């Protein structure tokens, strides 16, 4: 036979996973692990199911970041070069989506039908949102702040989601927390479009104001944009994809004299007081007192 | 009451994540993975209702990697018309096809077959690795073996041809194994596709001049015309140049002339198919019927060989 | 005894300055805006040398029109020859031509009339006014209606139009009021030019395949063909993308057949050219002579539609 | 009828000034109107016409700083950044030419027939001025030091000239005060070319020695080059257009071994010597004596 | 013992050094630096073991000066194919030039000759005064006048012409000076370079469409082009801009035309090759034999002239 | 006659020097003149022949760093531009290599027919140096340590072993001092890669840790990839020829992770014992003893 097949060896799995395992040796903040904490103290996962969910959401997260910093272009990731500027976008693009696959591999070994379906109504949400950030960015088109937070649910919601509806479906509990997961997941990404025009260790972490490099509408771009629709200047810098610190902090400034950032920090209050109410609830009705839940709702709407 | 409330996802949204998609699938293809499907189906008779499920869930990934295989070569032309990302950018045309691989899952699921979800990843997983290993050469310049170049157009072009007919298996009443066929059969029509993309008229139409050279890509007969006489470093470096001009091209073409890159390649699939014709009749003489559609099929993807 | 001493201008430095304009001015051009001066005279009888004053502003202006329109539409071709900017660069076409504005409102003064002035700045806001809006909905990719589109087509292409005859009114000792005519001329012609832009031979030769899907504009037909179908955004996002690549403009163009907007724009033209006969004919009924030579410049610039 | 014309709004007026009111909201340092101001110690113009005459110079300044920054593909403009970086060349370019024509019909409320004459013979000047620079810059033929001053008299010599002589068609007095106002602008040209490669205020304002990026024969850049012809160092600097502040800083130095500051430091000085000379002479022949203007001469050369 | 041990140079590694200098010498060309050796070789008759090496080392010198030429100039084809740095790079490709001119020292010292290391190291001399004057004024924008382009051209394409001779009459017993008429052949030889690189159809087809433009250069004709009206700055502008399109270059030949500087070319070139057979007359008058062979060359350089 | 030879001029010789001369007028290190100085205490060249053979050496180093620079699109040199970014590469490489000719010119006042062909084969041996390393860098092979002593023999050995072949070939000692001046050629070089991934004096001469964007398979750079062939990064950074410091900074730690600096360290340290070892067996056979050879191997490896 002219053709024999080869098994697939350790050496190319290395060379598959290059970008991705240079991502996951870069030191992150680990905050999908510690919501999976905190809920599990309601929901009481064995650790051999919760280690499964644990490098599930691990694998999607980096991939996830692997492939959007290609898509938006950017240049730091944790303080670090983005991978694609290592490896180049065609493989670190193709790593990322692998890992998506492999991560889909893994989900199988909890054997639990329901989590299939989960998994892939999770990927699916994921990429409708990202596909909604992209059409919004490239046809230079504002959206509102309600189409935003439904783009941010399905997005950066959408891991968040499926982390803990991943749990539910290995507990016996028949109590909803995705409304909860998914309020916390959009005040995550609501602080993180905030400190990424705010935040010096941002500035650090991903260079200054990269969202405006990006030509992303963020939460406070949005709503500045829309305060004064006779002044063009801020979505014409996004048009602008500026590299320049110079534009970028004139642009910084505008959003202040919009006070977009008041208005930013006033509106994850009340999601945050929202998020405390639905928690009173859920413990009223019989779950017990969650003081590391409330901890990382104070820690990552630390900063505002 | 609350702050936020969660919409439902409408038409108008979906045509956006669609958009590139549905551009590509507005052009004409040659559909020879749906002509694959109803020649297997012949021995496999797989009901009407999964075989129309199957052959939804090909049509989609198919589109679908085509979508991402042009960003990652950086392709002009689909089908003799722009590709699909110079119309709608890299990223929207990225995501639409990423976000079809999770439509094609969700469609799979319809077939109601606890192994259908394991066949699914396992090709997904086949596709990536031999994607991964083509771009890790052509970036890398590092000249794979011909043995290497097969195991990986095994995985990326075999993955989906496997895939297709795995699932029929599946959902098929009959054990027979027809994977080793159908793993042969994507590994000639790659090689087929490799010499024609250098040495057909319709293809210069369909994807310009030799695009393989200006993506930098080591194609079958290329790596042969490499290898053949490693003292003369010209086309491993007309490769590297990734060279639009159609004179850089006419060039490494009469290269490739001068080592017999192409009769090389043309032998090697008329061993191909004689080894496919050897596994057909053997499939034949142990039970099933005499198959003219699969002898048609193979007759049709080597024809200009 | 000062250190410095004022030097003349000299005529070695105007012909550096005038370099852009002269190149343009050598290139045969179709001469139609002195037909539509002449064919207004048969009414208005301007003196000769109040009507030479005339004819060499509205010469000048629309040439150094030309000058900044290729500029900041990125032209290449310019009556099928080099764009003056491809030769001098952008900053000496773009001053030579903003420099003939006030070498031509020094050539206005000759009239001696007192209100020729604002005659003059009123066109010179106009056309600006026309030229920022346009450029404003290609950067923000935002496609106007066909309403906010023939405003700013009549600030655009009928300010200098409405300049020529409304400098031959205020020359001629009678007071009919022949701008709304001469505006629906502007307008007509304008649209004439965006079909002729994506469908006519003489102008791929003149200026390039489709040249205003290159330079991203919302041109008539193509602000029709966007709103006809919402849901499919290839066609803004081709625009988008400002292509050179004729695959892509091919592309475009069937696809703008496929809305029908080339019939759309024929029969709009049909209707406004009616309203244009219609209003001759009503200066006619009421005192002026039958005027041949403006029918045929109405025939003339509807002939291809 | 199947088109009906609409009038232009408000919005529209505002899109089409974007550039140029981004511009104005960036505060300069108002030489110009404290020339005018200075003259009509002499010239007594009425209010109510010398705030026409005011704002017709604003306009125009404004309008040309856009095209200038366009045409010398500037990056900085009053340490922020040119308004075609955010609004693109096209739009700003637009923008500028149009706010010529309305300063035209600004002036037109003058209803001074000899104004409208004035006005375009000036802006006739200013392009002469600009059209020659550009020639010599793109030729890379360094102009003689009296043909630069040539095209500083029509270029920055024009609107100074325009201020002054609108002046004049709007007072009785018969003296001829534009030999002096175009000295000053010769003067003031000359000082912005030296401070553009010695000053750090210009250095926070324009970028470091943005005069070399812009591939410009200055002042003190033709006397350095004309200083040694044997020697092409720094007008292949210029053909080059650096970006690069080590290239910059070497030119600098380049022209510091030339001694071409204190070559312009020494022409500065002679030509205030004729400036002062001309102010006194109008003096003792019936003006009263004008501090003002000696100020501005002071405050124009302060450095240097 | 030594951690280092020196490795011999070997035969793989020279391989790659002279990749680029062996590409160049796979495309056939016109060889008439070898038809003018042989004859002026019926006058000098250099003994055949002598003549092997002049000829050799003129050959390599020849190819590693178009290697790098094509570099200088960003030249895109060398006869009809992709020039050597297009495939190897610009780096590994002036490496191999100016390594060749090495070589070529080696192989020069072959014929054991005390004056033939001075008469080389003069020719490379002028060779690279030559190529310096040229960029100097391409760079400058500076256009020279039409004798400091014949220097230069005296010391660049004279410059090889001039050694092949010179190292012929070192190794000849007669003592008949040869080199004014050899530097003349050059001259005139590039000349008529200058005007088939604008004004032929072979040159278009080797080298591009009037190349000389793409590259910026100040040759024969464009400078009476340039002189002939100081006033219209066109042309310099053109060569400025360096244009690869070929409506730029088909402009700037037209303008060429109007000035009448093919015209002007020949009649120089017809003056020069007079002076050429005056020459080959009296040498042939005072003692040496009619040389058939060296008027062909003479016909054959300037026949299309 | 219709043409008429003109005479090269001194003008137009300053033209072609212009590069060349621009080069030299930075302030190098000397070191290969204090090379030439050492070994002379043993050859005792007069100095009529030594000044030709120090102005040959000098004529090829500079010219040869002109050409490098441009080959290696490098943006400082001595800590000031490039030649080439002023006067373009084109005039810069044809300066270069004309240079190379008139130092055969030079080269020929020692009327010594075997310095012709001490000459000729040393810059061969350049060439061959410069197209192997070229060829590695443009293929991404990582050659072995020992291709790349080869290389760098031929290339920085070639410069070294010039000046004093031309040294023996103008006295009458029988001894052959190659070995050793080959070898010194060789420290220096290592050391060279060293100081340019490690010595702040080297950042502020060529920028940060240059070899990395140059794309250069330097010593360390050798080691540290051939260290881990498993992880490929360092060679991936190598193909992106990073200008961002943050590559850089990364590929410099990645590289102290894989004790290439140490292993540097420690190959310097065994070839300075050879170095030594062969300068004390020379003295042992009838030199005297040479203090200032001493002095120069101590302070090419001064840091290591
Ligand atoms: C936080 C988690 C889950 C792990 C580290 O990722 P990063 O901290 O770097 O990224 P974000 O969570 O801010 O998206
Ligand atoms: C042939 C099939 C399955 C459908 C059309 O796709 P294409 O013809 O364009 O692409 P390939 O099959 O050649 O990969
Ligand atoms: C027709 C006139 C007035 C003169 C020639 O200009 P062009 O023909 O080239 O340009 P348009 O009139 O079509 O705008
Ligand atoms: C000085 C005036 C008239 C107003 C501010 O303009 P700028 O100060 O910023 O610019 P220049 O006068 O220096 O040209
Ligand atoms: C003519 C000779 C000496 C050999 C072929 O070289 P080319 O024909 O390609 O180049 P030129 O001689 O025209 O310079
Ligand atoms: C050292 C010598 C011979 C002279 C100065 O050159 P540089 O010091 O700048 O360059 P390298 O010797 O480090 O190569």
């Amino acid at each position: 036979s002219y053709y024999q097949r080869s098994d697939w060896t350790a050496d190319e799995e290395q060379i598959l996973l290059g970008p991705f395992d240079y991502l996951e040796s870069l030191p992150g903040k680990n905050m999908r692990s510690q919501l999976i904490q905190s809920f599990n103290t309601w929901l009481k996962v064995p650790t051999e199911s919760l280690d499964v969910i644990i490098k599930v959401i691990s694998m999607l997260h980096t991939a996830t970041l692997l492939i959007d910093d290609i898509q938006d272009q950017s240049i730091l990731r944790r303080g670090q070069p983005v991978a694609h500027s290592i490896f180049g976008t065609a493989q670190a693009m193709n790593s990322g989506n692998y890992v998506y696959f492999l991560a889909l591999r893994e989900v199988q070994k909890l054997q639990n039908p329901k989590a299939i379906s989960i998994y892939v109504d999770s990927l699916i949400d994921l990429h409708r949102g990202q596909g909604m950030e992209l059409f919004w960015r490239d046809s230079l088109m504002c959206p509102t702040e309600e189409q935003y937070l439904d783009m941010v649910a399905n997005k950066t919601g959408g891991l968040f989601c499926l982390a803990i509806q991943l749990m539910q479906a290995e507990a016996t509990i028949q109590v909803d927390f995705i409304p909860l997961v998914r309020l916390l997941g959009i005040i995550f990404q609501i602080c993180d479009d905030y400190l990424n025009l705010k935040s010096t260790a941002y500035t650090d972490n991903k260079g200054l104001c990269e969202d405006l490099t990006e030509g992303k509408f963020s939460f406070p771009i949005i709503h500045s944009i829309r305060s004064n629709p006779g002044n063009r200047q801020l979505i014409n810098i996004l048009k602008q994809k500026p590299r320049e610190d110079d534009i970028k902090r004139y642009a910084l400034s505008y959003m202040e004299s919009t006070n977009s950032f008041e208005y930013t920090r006033g509106v994850v209050r009340k999601l945050k007081t929202e998020a405390i109410d639905t928690i009173q609830g859920l413990e009223k009705h019989g779950l017990e007192e969650n003081i590391g839940i409330r901890k990382i709702l104070a820690r990552m709407s630390l900063e505002l």
